[PDB]
C-alpha cells in the first residue's frame, strides 16, 4: 500500500517507538553495544560518530566551510542539513548538547 | 588520506564510542528522543524499526521469505544480510533478544 497514510504514519511511529525502547533496555542491561552493532550497518556506525562532531562544531561556531568539509569529509550540502536540524531541535536538547559536548 | 588506515580505524573507534556515550547519556537524561531525531534521518529512523521487526520474525522463525518481503517490504538481499548479522551476533544477545522480542 501507499506510504504516505495516516495508518502508515502511525505504523512507522509504532515501529520506531519499538525500537527506541529495545535499545532503552539493552542500555539497562549493558547490551546496547552489540544490539547497536546488529542494528545499524559500519558506515552508518561511522556517520553517526561524525555527525556528532559536525553537531559539537556547528554548536561551537569557530570553524567555517571550508574548514568542516577538510576536517570531517563534510560537503556543504550535509552541513547545511544538519545546520537545519539544530535549528529545529528543541531548546533543552540543544543547551544539554552545549553543555555535554563543548564543556 | 585513506579510509583504510590503522590510525582511520582507531578514530573511527573513538567516534563511535563518543556517540553511544551521548545517547546513553541522553537515555539518563530522557533527552533521547530528540537526540535521536536530530543524529538520524526520517528514513533511517523508519529502517530501524522495521529491521527490529525482521529480527523479530527471523528469530521466530515463522514466516517464509515472500511473507517477510511482503509484510515488511524487505527484499531477499536485506533479510539475507539480517540473517547473517543474527548469526555473527553475540550469544547474549541473541537470548536477550528472543526473550525481549518473542
Ligand atoms: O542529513 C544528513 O546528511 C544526515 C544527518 C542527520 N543528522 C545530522 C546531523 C549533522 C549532520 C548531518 C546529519
Ligand atoms: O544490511 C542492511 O540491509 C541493513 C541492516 C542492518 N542491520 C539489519 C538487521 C536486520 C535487517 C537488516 C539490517
Amino acid at each position: 500500500q501507499s506510504p504516505y497514510s495516516a495508518a502508515m504514519a502511525e505504523q512507522r511511529h509504532q515501529e520506531w517507538l519499538r525500537f527506541v525502547d529495545l535499545l532503552k533496555n539493552a542500555y539497562q542491561n549493558d547490551l546496547h553495544l552489540p544490539l547497536l552493532n546488529l542494528m545499524l550497518t559500519p558506515d552508518e556506525r561511522e556517520a553517526l560518530g561524525t555527525r556528532v562532531r559536525i553537531v559539537e562544531e556547528l554548536l561551537r561556531g569557530e570553524m567555517s566551510q571550508r574548514e568542516l568539509k577538510n576536517e570531517l569529509g563534510a560537503g556543504i550540502a550535509t552541513i547545511t542539513r544538519g545546520s537545519n536540524y539544530l535549528k529545529a531541535a528543541p531548546v533543552e536538547l540543544r543547551q544539554w548538547l552545549e553543555e555535554v559536548l563543548l564543556k
